[PDB]
């Protein structure tokens, strides 16, 4: 199984400078958690991180594996607030380099590693696992392999917090009393073709199946559905105000595409065609 470096890199290696125009300072690129009403995006992203890490029963000395570490905000938070060693995986060249600098400049004593590789090329024992918004890039065809590896790399009391967007079947969506449909399907095509090449959304039962079939017990499924529309609204508001900057670094063609993507997804979550859930997978 050769990781899909090309497709994944197609999106995230666009330009850190560009993503910085709409993501919060920690560069977290996933659904935030507005635990409190007046939280800033940065505070809500940290709260999301704590929500995920707080389910792992972390302890000093442990080694945490972050599958699809992104720009590393989660890894560094794990080190700094929870005092654990970390290992981060990503197919993005720019992310690997960025996190490599965070590691190089850290004054914390814990072990920190970032690899430009996929879980498909990682076979090392870890104490706990966290994966936020990376699953959507694996593809239905590799779900079983992922959980197999996850279960194999974890200790006896191991735990994996899998956070991923989930979707309903377009055919069955019509019964949910949800109009549009065609519009939804047409937008999904747009996303997979111009935003996330190779992307694929898993249904909740699909995650529950691959987990159980590989020896895991899903002890909790928490939805952050409403929180994503706001996260996306905040991302789009910033990008738009940074429009002039967006075109300079790239092109107005890229800008238009990203605004269409950010805003569109926001409505999709608002109406309920898509969801986002954190699965506590207990070994
Ligand atoms: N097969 C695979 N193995 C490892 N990382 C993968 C992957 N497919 C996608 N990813 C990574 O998952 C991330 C999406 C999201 C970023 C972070 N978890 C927050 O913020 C990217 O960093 C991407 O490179
Ligand atoms: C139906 C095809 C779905 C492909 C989904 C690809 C998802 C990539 C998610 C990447 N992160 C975690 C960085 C988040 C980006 C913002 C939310 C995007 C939601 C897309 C929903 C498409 C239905």
């Amino acid at each position: 199984l050769k990781p899909h470096f090309a497709n994944v890199q197609a999106h995230y290696d666009l330009s850190d400078d560009f993503f910085r125009l709409f993501l919060d300072p920690t560069q977290t690129y996933s659904c935030a958690y507005f635990e409190r009403d007046d939280m800033t995006l940065q505070e809500a992203q940290i709260a999301k991180i704590d929500l995920a890490l707080g389910k792992l029963g972390l302890q000093p000395g442990m080694t945490l594996l972050d599958v699809g570490c992104g720009w590393g905000a989660t890894m560094m938070r794990a080190v700094e607030k929870y005092d654990v060693n970390v290992v981060g995986l990503t197919l993005s060249k720019n992310q690997a380099n960025h996190v490599q600098q965070l590691v190089a400049n850290s004054e914390n004593l814990r072990s920190k590693r970032v690899l430009l590789a996929g879980w498909e090329q990682f076979d090392e024992p870890v104490d706990r696992i966290v994966s936020i918004g990376a699953f959507e890039h694996f593809g239905h065809e590799r779900y079983d392999a992922f959980f197999s590896l996850a279960h194999r790399l974890l200790p006896a009391d191991g735990v994996m917090l899998l956070h991923t967007i989930t979707g309903l079947h377009p055919k069955e969506i019509h019964e949910r009393g949800l109009p549009m449909s065609f519009t939804f399907a047409r937008f999904l095509k747009f996303i997979v073709t111009e935003i996330f090449p190779g992307g694929r959304l898993p249904s909740i039962p699909m995650v529950q199946e691959c987990a159980s079939a590989n020896g895991f017990t899903v002890t909790r499924v928490q939805s952050l559905q409403p929180h994503y529309a706001k996260t996306l609204d905040l991302w789009s508001a910033a990008l738009q105000a940074n429009k002039g900057q967006a075109i300079a670094l790239q092109s107005e063609e890229v800008y238009e595409r990203y605004m269409k993507y950010l805003t569109g997804c926001a409505e999709m979550f608002r109406i309920g065609y898509i969801d986002v859930n954190q699965f506590t997978c207990q070994k």
